[PDB]
């Protein structure tokens, strides 16, 4: 159930909501999904503008990560997505897992604790 | 009716709308109240602490002025408030309106044009 943050936003259709432990990626992926929330997914340019924006300055855990069988950088639940990465940016030796920051995305060690940022649509109801 | 940001964000029971046009204290009041929003109370120093950890870097109208009647700053419509203001520090002279900013309520000049922040309980419907 709920230790998250009492704050939360939203930009679009979509809102943001913090758990207040700071997690492993997994444990991140996990604890958004027990409450129907889930690890955040960036959708493009405009909504990662906006977050760096607006997110308080600290890095977060996102539901980006490294997938060997595709071989390339992979969003939770194959979850499509118009945000282009630059690939080569990311040296998967230094580390697996996508954070947030204000500044950019990097990646990082799957087993270091960031602050977690779930993401649910406005339009996502039980089926 | 609209010409506001698409973001916004809540804390506890209440959430907090931007205007995307800098406008004067009266202007924004009417905005705030055409859309059923109202210029915003701050109701504690917890609030207050929040609101200058969340809002982007900028000056905001909030719903506080200074009443000749009652010899003091009051929020909009009466609005009761447990947010202890030092009276001393705001020279009436300098300003009759409050602005937030990150780093500290200060008054000013009312005709300035600054971005409305606009709040709405959760518990709030039409009567």
């Amino acid at each position: 159930g709920r230790g998250f943050e009492k704050y939360w936003f939203c930009y679009g259709i979509k809102c943001y909501y913090f758990v207040m432990d700071r997690k492993t990626w997994s444990g991140c992926k996990q604890t958004c999904q027990i409450s129907s929330l889930s690890l955040l997914k960036i959708d493009n340019e405009d909504e990662l503008k906006f977050l760096k924006l607006l997110v308080p300055s600290d890095s977060y855990w996102i539901g980006l990560s490294y997938d060997n069988k595709k071989k390339d950088w992979a969003w939770i639940n194959n979850g499509p997505s118009k945000l282009a990465l630059n690939t080569m940016k990311y040296n998967i030796r230094d580390g697996g897992c996508m954070l947030l920051s204000k500044t950019r995305l990097d990646n990082d060690n799957c087993d270091k604790s960031f602050i977690c940022i779930c993401g649910k649509r406005l339009d996502k109801f039980p089926h």
